[PDB]
């Protein structure tokens, strides 16, 4: 079934329930996922109204872009030219700059295919917006099916050469409660390398590091507490994880990661080369989710995209988008329950 | 009463009814007026869904900006600096550029004050959007009261020195039918001068001309047909009216314009210096409004703003907005019945 309701400030909440009784819900405010629940338990973090996102934290569940992550000094080179983007975290451009696409109301259309239902959000980023050349016509399609698969499909076309590398910022918490650390979750991740951070500013350090046989090697399922209790300077630097992991094998058919808690597991698939993992290292911040005070490590992301820092480490890839080329990206979060 | 429902594409329709029974409705798509009815008759032009605006004509009833009108070659000078804005009409920047504010979903909140209901729409124009320095935090409040006054109040604050001069693009048609020309309406307008356009590109000619005693003189009420039938160069150039009229006396207290048909009148008040009047000179385009094919001259706007062309004619005003400085503008459209005797035939 599909249900639409006012979510506040003019935004809508679109809720989809599949044959299995699973419920996923989205909002046009930032083309974002608000909730995902089974047998009355939330699997992800989210608020109860649009206002909360705007007042508390606008990132959770959102489509962030045009470029996800931190860009050093807000500087990108486009066709040999330097461009300075909006700086909203010191001199860095973080998540597209201030008042970015995650804070705008996107238009949308719902398509019911029976076994699958799609919600297509659209937004136009005007040329020059936050320093980005455009116009960029963007669309993010969130779909949910009877097999419990939640798919995100991105598309974009720009009038001018520009940069483009968005991501979905959902935070998972299989505890179904923010006051509970995800340290008890087990994680498996098909990556043998990562990108270390320079320092507290979180810009990249400059190198690519082999993680095999370290507290961060999750090639084999392991409990998060491990990483969390690690003494690796990188863990100690951010007080958890807040890094880009490089996938060993690319392609949508490969399960790239898996988050497990008891009977319940989330599998991640993507056509992207990297997954940025952030473990809600907010300390005592205590953001309120459903009346529950969030704890340090009370969430974890799987931001699939081209690794941040390609400006300094070209091996990471290239986020350029040439005029007229069609950008496409796909990320899938599949839900399973052991019998 | 206040009612709300989805209007299409994720936009909403907000419908108000005052104690007199008059109904007016707005959409967050472009902080825009959708309809205004008296006794079941439309007083303005509008569509029945969001998609129509997007597919037919996205300007009607909309909030347009950040700068309303045409800017020659998209060139503005901001604090000694030259800036080129998005050019969407040939080399011209028309109504803020392509995919401007009238095309966005604004957030909003409704305030019920009893005799008055306010709908405040908000949007942020990011720094650099369409070439405009910012960021600009904007807000448009549309309100309707028991006295049948529909008021528009604009507010804005920029992080950087920029330009700002928005307007409301409603189209009136007291016939309540797009297929009926407004040549039968009576118009009274407190303006002695106008701004001629250079040519078909519609940029300003460069001079200000006195229109007293010509077919464009509406100081004393006259039928619109007088203008439409005129062979004055300016009328012929645009095939009707599409010009800024400079108000003779400024201030929100004064009735600047009055449009009448039979027993119905719409009065215009504003704190702005000019009113740009466009009479839907679309020829045979025939855009469908409620299944009625619109006729040439099937509508008239009263876009109150600082006149377009100030870039070339400094005398017109200055639309610059300094960083941190609060912009405010107020325009009011009031509805009246039997304000005067208007009994004509066409
Ligand atoms: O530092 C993290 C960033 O890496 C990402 O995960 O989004 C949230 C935080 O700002
Ligand atoms: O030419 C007119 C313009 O002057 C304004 O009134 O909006 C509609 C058309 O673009
Ligand atoms: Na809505």
């Amino acid at each position: 079934s599909i249900k639409i309701r006012d979510f506040g400030l003019g935004s809508d909440l679109i809720s989809l329930t599949n044959k299995a009784g699973v419920t996923i819900s989205f909002t046009n405010l930032g083309a974002r996922i608000v909730d995902w629940q089974k047998d009355g338990k939330h699997l992800i973090l989210g608020f109860d109204s649009a206002k909360e996102y705007l007042e508390k934290d606008a990132y959770p569940g959102a489509t962030v872009g045009p470029t996800a992550g931190r860009i050093k000094d807000g500087l990108v080179k486009i066709s040999g030219k330097d461009y300075i983007l909006n700086q909203n975290e010191g001199p860095q451009t973080l998540h597209g700059g201030e008042e970015s696409i995650h804070t705008k109301l996107w238009t949308y259309e719902v398509t019911d295919l029976g076994a699958e239902v799609q919600v297509k959000f659209s937004l136009v980023s005007n040329d020059g917006t936050n320093g980005y050349p455009g116009k960029i016509e963007m669309s993010v399609t969130h779909s949910f099916d009877d097999d419990n698969k939640w798919k995100i499909h991105y598309e974009a076309i720009s009038d001018k050469d520009t940069v483009f590398n968005p991501t979905g910022h959902v935070y998972f918490n299989l505890n179904g409660d923010a006051s509970e650390s995800v340290e008890n979750h087990g994680l498996r991740l098909a990556a043998s390398r990562f990108v270390p951070l320079k320092d507290q500013t979180e810009i990249v350090r400059g190198d690519i590091v082999d993680i095999k046989n370290t507290d961060l090697d999750f090639r084999q399922e392991k409990q998060l507490s491990n990483a969390f209790n690690s003494n690796m300077e990188q863990v100690q630097l951010v007080k958890g994880i807040d890094h880009p992991f490089l996938l060993d094998q690319l392609g949508l058919d490969k399960e790239q990661a898996r988050l497990t808690l008891d009977d319940t597991s989330i599998s991640v698939f993507t056509d992207q080369p990297s997954i940025v993992i952030f473990t809600a290292n907010f300390g005592d911040l205590g953001t309120l989710y459903h009346e529950k005070k969030q704890v340090h490590h009370g969430g974890i992301t799987f931001e699939c995209q081209v690794s941040p820092g390609s400006e300094q480490i070209p091996e990471l890839g290239d986020i350029s988008l040439k005029a007229g080329e069609k950008y496409q990206a796909t990320t899938i979060y599949s839900l399973h329950t052991k019998l």
